[PDB]
Formats: structure tokens, C-alpha cells, sequence
């Protein structure tokens, strides 16, 4: 534990499960006074008691969602000093035409956009307060080819949105960054082996590190980048992935050199 | 004037003005038979008499009209050889907040989605065939920074769409590839000077240029062709060195003339 | 038919064999008086004879060479439009401490330094001239990690200084890009197959198109980026790889879907 | 605390000014055990009496002072948890011509070279006992074009060798990950405003927060990277910038909003 967010207010998107949860939880153990924020309001329920943090309903799918969301942040608690944006889906592995596009709009808008929204709802009234750090979640399947054409090109959005916000509230004092998780140990990663979408040991073989990540992992460079030791730190994209994206080029010279 | 598009099916979105047009320009002199593809039906026709090229009637925001346009195509002419998606709209360059979420909704459901929605109608069937080329159009505004919150990420998930695809159908021998015009001089850029300044889109580059149409035409249409036959998934900067000269002011600006 | 170069001075360095080559060779096809440069005079007279360029002999790792060759070229030719460097070397596979230390310099002096030797020597006198375009080799391998410790840092130095001297000389009116391949058929390809560090169907089965790229297709793009059809294009790298970058990342997925 | 190193040896190179000074200061507050390393005793002196660290005299530019001091490190304390490579020169910013050969020279042999040198040395070691964290200090220069075309390619050739290390090592348990400077306060910035190659207005005017970055600033992200909680990072370049690189793409709209 530490005092290092003694007073902030930190509000977490997606914070009922997985990397939310997880950055949820250091947060509050750093002293934050978190924001749960989520659609599943069991799930927050259940984080915030563990966290004392408080909860808040949230569907960054509905712009009316996010809007009164973040009104009721300003009238119970105040502006936010932290923003992150943890709500998100994922897709199934399907190529053009068999992916359907109803599949293609889900993911668009509430990776891309919903996180663009609680930017300009939670992150412009910090601008107006000359203080405070956004940090987004974008994926390195939005740094690299791979059968997701729809969640790709969103996190690949969410990657280029934190460097324009970046640019425009630099000079107001808000600084703006991303984590971009490789594979990483959440239900929704479970939910991927049990429908063999994915398998755990290809998984850790794709990493040069031999392992996938877990949410904490994740959590600490959030909060890392969210914090005062990050203090210069802004518009950048942090992978937190266990070599993925070091490893895949290996095979033209027969792979990784394992033990 | 060329023969080595003779032959080719190529539907070009986005051809009835700037970008779009100047590639069906350079592809009907290459000897392609292009498909001026088009919202705008009079500014299509305009251009597809001048090149030779058909008319197309395409909205790339509705589902609708591009599948009536991919079967249009596949049952007048037959499979594309190439598509060259240039179809596209820009935004005001507002901080959040004071865009309106509409505004923001737009750029993404065209810039964004309706390239999908164009690689997916005339694109699947290319890989069906085993054989084709798609050339997206993203800009150096999807690479950096700049005050385009919708337009910015727009872009950039063109240059991600470009290699996601270009490994789903790579094994299929269809190449994707695309081109990120810096500022372009077209009626969108004039439009601009009528929130942008001329010598300062000058100043920005490191050749001191606006480029022009032809000249992200030339690029396109050498990724469409055979010159191009290994390259897949890359994403190449037409921008007269805008990427390059914005580093320089740290250390005094670029050292002109 | 690829461009049209209406007599351009061309300077072509490793134009012996491989990649150079075939930049020579396609550069002289499309109109340009190519100036055929390598160590090896053998070589370089081989292609000569086969382009109609002239010979020039030139040891990038030796600056009293590239000094003496840029000297020769402007006497008896002028100012060049056209410069690639193509010289280069390969280096074994080995991690550090394995690799003898006398490896890794030969690779960097060779493949950076001496491409800086020569934008400097034959590139200052284009910018002084107002013209030129200056295309250098760099790799996939400078792109992403491999067991490469020498030659990825290298050109990955070569993908920066191509930056540094398009700022540097964009407001004298020079183009400055480079071309990244991926595993190309040349001679240098063939001795990592001779000597089983690599393997051929390994190779195509780690691009996305399922191809080793020729030494022609490399040149085309040199081509395209040397000439006036690429105007408005400068500091860029061009990736002609058959797919390599895309490939690698599909494995967590399965691979590729072939 | 910033981390927790429970004692862990940290050799710092470059130890005895700017970055690395704050860098071994930092980790020295963090419970590291600091071994203070640099060509210069005096400097490394008096950082090691601030830190209760140990000094080693090291040149990354002669091959026999890096053996030796990676020696005496395992006789006297042990094989390495943690290497930074903050030994480092600056260059003149000329055109090339202007700039002297033998500035080139130095400046790639003490940034990229000497760096190789120090991963080789102390970090095959690392690899062996199948623990250790490397971080390398590159530069934003590294990433984009400038008049430093020396120091750009060596700082890009630090980013790429960090790939290269990061997938060598990775199986052996070795992370290995670089820290990418903007313009930061250090006695090396100082001479650039002394010999009014840099103003410190235009820096700060270059970056999306308007300051120029502190060696502290630095040595915290260097430090979040060696340490456990960085366990699942490795092959990344982390710019610690103040938004240097956010802020040029603003110009042709006019500039940042300030
Ligand atoms: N798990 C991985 O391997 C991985 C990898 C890369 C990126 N990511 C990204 O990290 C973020 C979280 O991933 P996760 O693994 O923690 O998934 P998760 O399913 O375990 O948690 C996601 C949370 O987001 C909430 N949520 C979903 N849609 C929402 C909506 N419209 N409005 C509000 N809340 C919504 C969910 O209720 C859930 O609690 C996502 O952006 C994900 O794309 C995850
Ligand atoms: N001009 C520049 O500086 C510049 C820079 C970077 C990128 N681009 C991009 O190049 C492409 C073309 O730009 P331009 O300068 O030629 O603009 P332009 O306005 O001159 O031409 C754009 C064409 O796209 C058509 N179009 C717009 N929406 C459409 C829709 N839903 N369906 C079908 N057609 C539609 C328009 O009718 C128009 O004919 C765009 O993607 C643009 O974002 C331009
Ligand atoms: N073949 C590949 O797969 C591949 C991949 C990526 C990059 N490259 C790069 O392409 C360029 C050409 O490679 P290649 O495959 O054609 O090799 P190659 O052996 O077929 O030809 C290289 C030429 O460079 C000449 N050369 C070597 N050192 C020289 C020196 N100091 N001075 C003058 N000439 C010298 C050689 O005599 C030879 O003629 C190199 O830079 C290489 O690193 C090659
Ligand atoms: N200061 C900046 O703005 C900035 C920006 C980007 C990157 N960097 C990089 O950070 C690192 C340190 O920079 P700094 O500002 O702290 O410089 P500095 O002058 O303040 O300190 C550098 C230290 O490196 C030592 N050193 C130099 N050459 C050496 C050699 N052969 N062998 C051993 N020690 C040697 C010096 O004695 C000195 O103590 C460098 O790699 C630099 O390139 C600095």
C-alpha cells in the first residue's frame, strides 16, 4: 500500500472485472478515492466493497450514460485527477463477410468511441481545471496484424486518440497516455479458451517472456503512467505484453531460443 | 500514358474529386477500366467521361448502397482487380466537447467504416478469386498528433484495417496496402483556406510543397500494380516531409533557403 | 516502363551483385547512366557490361575509397542525381558473447557508417546543386527484434540517418528514403542457406504471402522512390518484405490461415 | 517508495552527472545496491558519498576497460540484477561536411557501441544466471529526424538492440527495455545553451507540457522499468519527453493551444 493518491479521485471505466478490477484496486491501495464505474453493477457492487471505493453506472455505449455520469462525478465528488478507460469487448476471430458487421459496429463503438466519449466527459472539465491524467487501454492488436478487424482498428484509434488529446491538453496541464496489454489473465481471456478461440500454451509461445500477463501487471503501468512518477510523461503508448510483440518476427530464424 | 493496368477492374471510391480522382485519372491512362465510384452522381460522371471509366453510385455510409454497388460490379463486369478506397470527409478541428458527437460520428461511420465496409463487398470476393490489390487512403493525421479527435484515430485505424487484412488474405494473394497524403491539394484542402493557411502547410513540410492529387495518385496506383507485386501491409507517406520537419523546431526550425 | 530518368546520373554501391544489382540493372533500363560501384571490380564489371553503366570501385569501410571514388564521379561525370547504397554485409546469428566484438564492427561500419560515407561524400554536393535523390537499403531487421545484434541496430541506424538528412536537405530540393526488404534471393541469402542458418521454406512461411522476395522487386521500389513519379515523397521507409512484418504477430491466433 | 530492489546490484553507467547520477540516486533510495560507473572518478565520487553506492571506473569506449570492470563487478560483488546505460556524448548539430568524420566516429562508438559493449558484458552474465533487468537511456532523437546525424542513428540503434536483447534474453528471463529522453536538465543540455546550440525557450515552446524534462524525471521511469513492477515489460522504448513528440505534428494548424 501507499499515500501516493492520497486525495484523488479516480475514476475507473470497466472496474468490475479484469483490468479494471485491477487497476481499480491498486488505486485504492495507493489511497485513490476510486470511481467503479461499470454496466454490470453486481460486478462494481463487488469491487467497490472490496476497495472502499464507490460505485457507478456506466454505459459508454449510450451518450446519455456517459454525460450523466460524469455529472454526478462533479456533483458528489468533484473533477476527476484520474481517468481510466478500461470498459471495453472483444470480438470473435472472424474474417470480412463472415464477421458480421453488427459484430464489427458493437466493437467500434464502445472501444473506440465510448472511450472517446468519458474523454470529453470526464477529461474536458479537468482541462478547465489546468490538472490531471487520462490513461486509455489500447491492445497491441492495434500495433500489429491479426484476425480482428474491427477491434484492431478500434484499439489502433484508441492509440492515435491519446496522442491528439495529448496535443490539445498538454498546455492545460493534463496529461494523456495508454497501456497497451498483451494477453492477460481476465475472464475474458478465460471466456476465449473455453470457447477455444484461443490456447493458453500458444499464448505464453507467442510471448518472449513465456508468459501471459496478468491484470496487476497491467494495473502497475496504469498507475505508474497515472501518477507523479510519470509526471513528463505524456502522448505515449506503454506495452505491457511479455515480449509479444518481440517474439513474432523470431520464426524466420527458427523461433525463440527456449530453455 | 501506360498499358500496364490493361486489363484491370478497378473501382476507385471516392472518384469524383481530388484524391479519388486523379487516381481513376492515372489508372485509365495505366489502361485500367476503372469504376468511378461516387455519392456525389454528377461530380462521378463528370470524371468517368473524361477517363472512360463507368459510373458507380456509392454512399459509403450506408450498408445498402455499398453491397448494391459490390453486386452492380460483380454482375456487369466481374471481380475487381483493384479497389482504391478514397471515399472520405474531414471535421473541424475542435477541442472535445466543442465537436459535436455527430460531427465525430460521421467522420468514423465514413472515414473508418465505410472503408470496411468497401474492402469487405469488393475485397472478399478478390480473395475468393485469389488475386487482387486494395489500396486504402489514410493520412499522416492517423501517425501524429493534431486537432482532429475523430479524424486522427479515423486514419489510424485505416493503417491497422490495411495490415489486419493484408495478413487475413496474404495467404490468398490478395495484397493491402495504403497511402497517407499529407496536405493534398484538392476542393476538400481549398475548402480549408476558405481554418488552414497555405504558406503554413508549406512551412510544415520539409520540401516546402503542398502535394498535390497526382502526386498520391502516382503512389497509389505503384501499390495497385505489379511493381509493387511483394509489397503487403505497409503503410507509405505521401507528404512532402510534413512527418519530417515538425522535430526540427527544438533546434531552430528547418534550415531553408 | 517503370520510370523515365532521361540520362540522370545514378551511382549504385554494392551494384556487383544482389539488390544492387538489380537496381542497376533496372536503372539503366529505365534510362539513367548508372555508375556501377563495388568492391569488387570483377563484379562490378560483369553488370557494367550488362547495364552499359561504367565501373567504379569503392570499399564503403575505407574512407580514403569513398573520398576517392565521389572525386572521380564528379571529374569525369558531374554531380550525381542518383545515389542507393546497397553495399553491405550479413553477420552469423550468434547472441553476444558468442559474436566475436570484431563481428559487430565490421557490420556497423559497413552498413551505417558506410552509407554515411557516402550520402556525405556523393549527397553534399547534390544538396550544393539544389537536386538529388538518395534511396538507402535498410531491412525488416531494423525493424523488429532477431537474433541480429549488430545488423538490426544498424539498420535501424540507417531508417534514422535517412530521416536526419531528409530534414537536413529537404529545403535544398533532396529526396531522401530507404527500402527495407525482407529475406530477398541473392547470393548473400544463399550462403545463409549453404550454411543452415536459415531455411528456405521458413523464410516463405514467415511472410504473409508466402514468398522470398526477389532482388527485382527490391529494385522496382528503389526505383519508384529515386524517381520523379515519387515527387512529393521524402524520409520514408519502404517495407518490401512479401508480408514478414504482418505474419508474426498471427501465431497467438493460430498463424496464418492458409 | 518508487520501488523496492531488497539489495539487488545495480550498475549504472554514466553515473557521475545528469541522468545517470539520478538514476543511481533514485535506485540507491529504492534499496539497490549501486555500483557508481564512469570514465571519470572524481564525478563518480561524489555521487557514490551521496548514495553509500561503490564506484567503478569505466570507459564504454575502450574494450578492455568494460571486460575489466565487468570482472572486477562479479570478484567483488556479484553478477549484475540490474544494468543502465547512461554513459553517453552529445554531437555538434552540422550538416554533413560541416561535421567532422571523426564526430561521427565518437559519438557512434560511445552511445550505440559502448552500450553493446555493457549489455554484452554484464548482461550475458544476467542471461546465465536466468535473472536480470536491463534498461538503456536512447533519445527522441532516436525517433525522429534532426541535425544530428550521428546521434539519431546511434540513439535509433539503442532502441533496436533493446529489441534485439529483449527477444535474445527473453527466454532466459532477462528483460531488457529502453527510456527515450526529451531535452533534459543536465550539465550535457547546459553546454548546448553555453555554446547557444540550444535556447531553452524554443525547448520548452517544443513540448505539449512546456517544460523541459528533469534528470529525476528520467530516473523514475528508468527505475519503474528495473523493477518488479515492470515484471511482464520488456522490449519497449518508453519516451520520457514532456510531449516533445506530440507537439511538432502541430504546426501546419497553426501550433499548440496555449
Ligand atoms: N484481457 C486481455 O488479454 C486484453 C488484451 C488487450 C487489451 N485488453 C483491453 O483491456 C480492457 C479490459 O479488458 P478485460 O480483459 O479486463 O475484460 P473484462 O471482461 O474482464 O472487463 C471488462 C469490463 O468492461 C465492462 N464493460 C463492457 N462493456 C461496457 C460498456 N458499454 N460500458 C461500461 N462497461 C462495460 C464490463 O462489464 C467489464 O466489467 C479492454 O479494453 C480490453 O480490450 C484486454
Ligand atoms: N487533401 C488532403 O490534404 C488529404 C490529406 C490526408 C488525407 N486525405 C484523404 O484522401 C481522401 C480523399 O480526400 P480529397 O482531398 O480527395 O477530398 P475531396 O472532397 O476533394 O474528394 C472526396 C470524395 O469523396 C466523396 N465522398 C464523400 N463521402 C462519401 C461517401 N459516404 N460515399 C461516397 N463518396 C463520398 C466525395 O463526394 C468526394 O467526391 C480522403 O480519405 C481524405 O481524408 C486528404
Ligand atoms: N538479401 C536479403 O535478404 C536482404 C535483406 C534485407 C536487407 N538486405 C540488404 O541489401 C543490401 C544488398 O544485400 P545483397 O543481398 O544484395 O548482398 P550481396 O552479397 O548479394 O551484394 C552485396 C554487394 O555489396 C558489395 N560490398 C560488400 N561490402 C562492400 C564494401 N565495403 N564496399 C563496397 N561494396 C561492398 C559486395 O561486393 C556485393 O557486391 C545490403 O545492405 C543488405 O544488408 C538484404
Ligand atoms: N540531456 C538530454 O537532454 C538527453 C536527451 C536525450 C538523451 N540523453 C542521453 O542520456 C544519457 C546521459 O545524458 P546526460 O545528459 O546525463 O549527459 P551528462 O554529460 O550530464 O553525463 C553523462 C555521463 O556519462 C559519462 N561518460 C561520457 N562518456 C563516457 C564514456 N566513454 N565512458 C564512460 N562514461 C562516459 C560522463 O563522464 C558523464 O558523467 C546519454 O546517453 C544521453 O545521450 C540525454
Amino acid at each position: 500500500a501507499s499515500a501516493e493518491f492520497n486525495g484523488a479521485i479516480a475514476v475507473v471505466t470497466g472496474a468490475g472485472s479484469g483490468i479494471g478490477r485491477a487497476c481499480a484496486e491498486l488505486l485504492s491501495r495507493s489511497g485513490a478515492n476510486v470511481i467503479v464505474a461499470d454496466r454490470d453493477i453486481e460486478a462494481a457492487t463487488r469491487v467497490a466493497r472490496a476497495t472502499g471505493g464507490k460505485t457507478l453506472v456506466l454505459d459508454v455505449g449510450e451518450d446519455a450514460s456517459v454525460t450523466a455520469a460524469a455529472n454526478e462525478v462533479r456533483a458528489r465528488y468533484g473533477v476527476a485527477d484520474v481517468l481510466v478507460n478500461c470498459a471495453g469487448v472483444l470480438q470473435r476471430t472472424l474474417p470480412p463477410g463472415e464477421l458480421a458487421q453488427r459484430e464489427w459496429d458493437v466493437v467500434s463503438r464502445i472501444d473506440l468511441r465510448g472511450t472517446y466519449l468519458c474523454c470529453a466527459a470526464f477529461g474536458a472539465p479537468m482541462a478547465d481545471r489546468r490538472r490531471g491524467s487520462i490513461v486509455n487501454i489500447a491492445s497491441v492488436a492495434g500495433m500489429r496484424s491479426g484476425p480482428l478487424h474491427a477491434y484492431g482498428p478500434a484499439k489502433a484509434g484508441v492509440i492515435s486518440l491519446t496522442e491528439t488529446l495529448a496535443g490539445e491538453w498538454g498546455p492545460k496541464g493534463v496529461r494523456v497516455n495508454c497501456v497497451s496489454p498483451g494477453f492477460t489473465q481476465t475472464p475474458a481471456l478465460e471466456r476465449g479458451f473455453t470457447t477455444h478461440t484461443l490456447k493458453a500454451d500458444v499464448l505464453r509461445d507467442a510471448a518472449a517472456l513465456g508468459h501471459i500477463v496478468s491484470a496487476n501487471e497491467i494495473a502497475e503501468a496504469v498507475v505508474f503512467l497515472a501518477s507523479e512518477r510519470a509526471s513528463a510523461i505524456t502522448g505515449v503508448n506503454l506495452p505491457v505484453d511479455a515480449g509479444y510483440l518481440i517474439a513474432g518476427s523470431w520464426a524466420a530464424y527458427g523461433g525463440l531460443r527456449r530453455e
